[PDB]
């Protein structure tokens, strides 16, 4: 297994870093992997974002 790069965004809500980190973490965990890195996408408002791109790696 290698690590997998994944991209998620929403067109209906802007959310904080914490929400997107949570989404990335839980996505990797559902795939039996661990989140290694991530970066926010599509900054919104003064402190929010509309997506995240992240890398899930083998346990
Ligand atoms: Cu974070």
């Amino acid at each position: 297994e290698a690590c997998k790069f994944l991209h998620q965004e929403r067109m209906d809500v802007c959310e904080t870093h914490l929400h997107w980190h949570t989404v990335a973490k839980e996505t990797c965990s559902e795939k039996s992997t661990n989140l290694h890195d991530y970066g926010m996408l599509l900054p919104c408002g003064i402190d929010k974002f509309r997506g995240v791109e992240f890398v899930c790696c083998p346990l």
